[PDB]
């Protein structure tokens, strides 16, 4: 029951999560460079950039069971190394995370259009609620850091990376 | 006492690391396939992927540390992902292994030219030694594959997973 | 194998690490004054006095360990007895830390030149590497004080003192 | 009622059992090579050798107890460093205990015409038996090895190691 | 209630315990060194040592709450680092508290003329009995060394290393 | 990277600690003896001897490790078996180990003229501390058996033995 | 199988336990006296009597189950009981103990002629390797003590009391 075009998609999908891990990994450490040093800032990307891994390996583990053919690509670098703030940080990943919610609705429209349940439900299971969490969780830290001045009033990050990230 | 072509060159060894994680990875999903299901390679050449992963931050810290720059590249997907059997998994990464540690030799001799001695010494401390004993375990089990008749013989892949793996 | 050259330059690394205790230890009773009032940064310069006489210690044990002669000099009193401020001293001891570097590593270089690998090894394994992690741990420091505003910010230093400090 | 016959006897036993125990270490880190990799013969090996140097200390502290004079000898390096093959480490060794055995029955048979009752009943005690038993076991392992087809058939040194040494 | 007579007392009286401290420190590596090698006559001065910044400690601590203001000296090298033997290290340091007792008694006679009630009795309880309990142990030492014949008779120092500082 | 004069050079130093693994072991058991019986100078030996052991098995899996050919010699008698006295044993030993030291000095500057810095570091690190840190020992106790009078005075190996080596 | 020559000798053999006994009991009570007062050699000879009463009582229950006859002597008073000194009594204990021997040696001889290898066994298990490691100790204990100075010596019997037999 497993289309083509849907082996294709899943590994494009592979593709964006291991890419996201990255994304995260590098603002992990941007934040514990010595002219930026917001120590939980680095710990809340790092665990992020752990959980786009295991997003990866979960696609991964169902191409084999369904028996299709994992085809890997390069994972491109991330847009920056500049990741300029952790204002900037946030925003940047709670766009990518935005980007990819609709990768991953585009992936479930076309599993319900092949007829694939299995493919939905695995879908709606593992990444729609948790990519809505993220996307909430993101939201809120945008938010606190805006109202409290960041990145220009100097106490906003560091008191954020010690209250609500420690 | 930081250089700038020791910057780049641990930049690129970084890069070289998130490769050979990438090849693990590619590796252990290889061996869950339902036409290969040899699942102690499979869970072997994971825990190495993630070993790869430590090496990088690793590095990526040691640039933190001496305030250098650290500059991302894409990883290079693998050059298969049909690895063909467990022999030649195991051949291919001996040779990434390989590989990676002149990648490392000419490092530290950059470093000593540049009379960097934290280099050097990080180095000798948490690389040289653990490619040194990766390369003779891969040697070990390609050495033991090879003997017992892999791959054309039958049991041999089948009991190497089940006992040395296992 | 021990050059008295080497002997005479230990000795002055053993006065260096004696001073930069003596440094440690009069930023600390600075924090403790009525007019300054900041107990973490108390704290904290006095865990570093303390570590800056274990180094002296060490390198008081290699001399006899190789057969050299201890020859002990003055220890100087810091430069000042006003550090000013949180982010001043922290400042004024990312320079001693530095400047305390440079001296290893001119003593390390004395070391590989006359062929003592004993001597380089306990630098590399003792030395260097604690003092490339002060130096950034000091750095990271003196960058939060600095955006939070310090020492003319009222909020800053206290802030500093009782999360990241305390 | 020590004879200098005795003495100088039980001198050069202490020497062959010193012999052993170099022959019995020089196997174990031949099966520990790239490319032989069976770590169930190496281990089984340096238990033998370090047993060989418990039976050399024992004799060395009887010459000691009986008030004669230990005389140490050179200890020769082993016959061969290729060892060639499971199979044949093991008839080597099983060779080599059979020739110390006899070694041992020349000795008690001097023992008994000198009638120094003690000596007979310390090798009886603590030699005969061992070496009986050592012989057995090691011509139970050859004999398996044989039948399972080593060193030709490619299974057979593996499937030992692993089950019967393991 | 604090006079500036006081203060400086008091800043005089911290540089004397910390010129103890090293005296002591001296001391200590005086007796690992290979050619006198007596651990515990070492790790007896080492102690000591110890003590004596604590004692400048509290000293600084008292300078604060009164509010005076530390003012630092140089401490100066000990006399000597032939320390020549382990009666000749005791004799001098029993002179060395004898003479640190002396500075604390004429510093108790100026904050009586001061009517200063609270450093004297600061002074009687942490440091005027410890003294002379010092006084008392190396004088009892001094004593025993003395009459076992140190430190022309070989054995007296190695046993009183042995049985009383150990 | 691994020169074939560094694997012969190795070898000889394998040679070596067996040697000097021999040597201790021939001094334990002179110093059980009737007409000695200093039963913790023999422990203490013994101990030696079974360091030395660890030290020749730690090179011979370097040499498997790197790929090398284990190449195995007689191990020679020590010199003597009349060790004459505590002290002239200690200080047979401590003549042993510094010549074992200048051999490994040798071998750490042949590593360094192939550009091995994995077997520089492995010398550093396993090797050149311990060797120092064993004549620093030697080095404590020649020189207190020798101002107690040995091996004349009749009390001075024995008090040494039951205090320092008990 | 039990000879009437045997049962005689083992009667013998009995007596001469028994004296020893006896003479390890005079021993014992010599060093506690006043003008003696070595509290450990008296305890060290207490257990030595309580070891010959056992060897007496084993050879008594070997003549009951042999099916012989148990036949008593008088125990012999001990030659003196001015033992002189710890020196003279460990001499005199190590005659006894190797006249003992002999008796033992003899009685094996009896046994071997008629053929009676359970009596040679149990003088082989029981007698003979306790009696060369008694010899062996009082040996070691004669030597320290004549190497100390004893008797003359004041200090060399009190240490060895207070040391060796503590
Ligand atoms: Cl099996
Ligand atoms: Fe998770
Ligand atoms: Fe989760
Ligand atoms: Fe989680
Ligand atoms: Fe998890
Ligand atoms: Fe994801
Ligand atoms: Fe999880
Ligand atoms: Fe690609
Ligand atoms: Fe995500
Ligand atoms: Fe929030
Ligand atoms: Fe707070
Ligand atoms: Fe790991
Ligand atoms: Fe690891
Ligand atoms: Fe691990
Ligand atoms: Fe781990
Ligand atoms: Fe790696
Ligand atoms: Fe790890
Ligand atoms: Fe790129
Ligand atoms: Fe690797
Ligand atoms: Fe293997
Ligand atoms: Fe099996
Ligand atoms: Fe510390
Ligand atoms: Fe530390
Ligand atoms: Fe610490
Ligand atoms: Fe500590
Ligand atoms: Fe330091
Ligand atoms: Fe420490
Ligand atoms: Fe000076
Ligand atoms: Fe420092
Ligand atoms: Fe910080
Ligand atoms: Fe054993
Ligand atoms: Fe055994
Ligand atoms: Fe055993
Ligand atoms: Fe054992
Ligand atoms: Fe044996
Ligand atoms: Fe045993
Ligand atoms: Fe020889
Ligand atoms: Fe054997
Ligand atoms: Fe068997
Ligand atoms: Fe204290
Ligand atoms: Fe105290
Ligand atoms: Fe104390
Ligand atoms: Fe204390
Ligand atoms: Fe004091
Ligand atoms: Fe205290
Ligand atoms: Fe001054
Ligand atoms: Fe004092
Ligand atoms: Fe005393
Ligand atoms: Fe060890
Ligand atoms: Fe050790
Ligand atoms: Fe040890
Ligand atoms: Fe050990
Ligand atoms: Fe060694
Ligand atoms: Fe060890
Ligand atoms: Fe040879
Ligand atoms: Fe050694
Ligand atoms: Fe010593
Ligand atoms: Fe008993
Ligand atoms: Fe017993
Ligand atoms: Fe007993
Ligand atoms: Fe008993
Ligand atoms: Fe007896
Ligand atoms: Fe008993
Ligand atoms: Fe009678
Ligand atoms: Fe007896
Ligand atoms: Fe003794
Ligand atoms: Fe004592
Ligand atoms: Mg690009
Ligand atoms: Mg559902
Ligand atoms: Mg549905
Ligand atoms: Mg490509
Ligand atoms: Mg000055
Ligand atoms: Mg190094
Ligand atoms: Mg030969
Ligand atoms: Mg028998
Ligand atoms: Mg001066
Ligand atoms: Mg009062
Ligand atoms: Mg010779
Ligand atoms: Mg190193
Ligand atoms: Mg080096
Ligand atoms: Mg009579």
């Amino acid at each position: 029951n497993f289309h083509p075009d849907s082996e294709a998609a899943i590994n494009r999908q592979i593709n964006l999560e291991l890419y996201a891990s990255y994304v995260y990994l590098s603002m992990a450490y941007y934040f514990s460079r010595d002219d930026v040093a917001l120590n939980n800032f680095s710990r809340y990307f790092l665990h992020q950039s752990r959980e786009e891994t295991e997003h990866a390996e979960k696609l991964m583990r169902l191409q084999n069971q369904r028996g299709g053919r994992i085809r890997l690509q390069d994972i491109k670098k991330p847009e920056q190394d500049d990741w300029e703030s952790g204002l900037h940080a946030m925003e940047c990943a709670l766009l990518l995370e935005k980007n990819v919610n609709q990768s991953l609705l585009e992936l479930h429209a076309l599993a319900s259009d092949k007829g694939d349940p299995h493919l939905c439900d695995f879908l709606e299971t593992y990444y729609l609620n948790e990519q809505v969490k993220s996307i909430k969780e993101l939201g809120d830290h945008v938010h606190n850091l805006v109202k409290m001045g960041a990145p220009d009033a100097g106490l906003a990050e560091y008191l954020f990376d010690t209250h609500t990230l420690g």
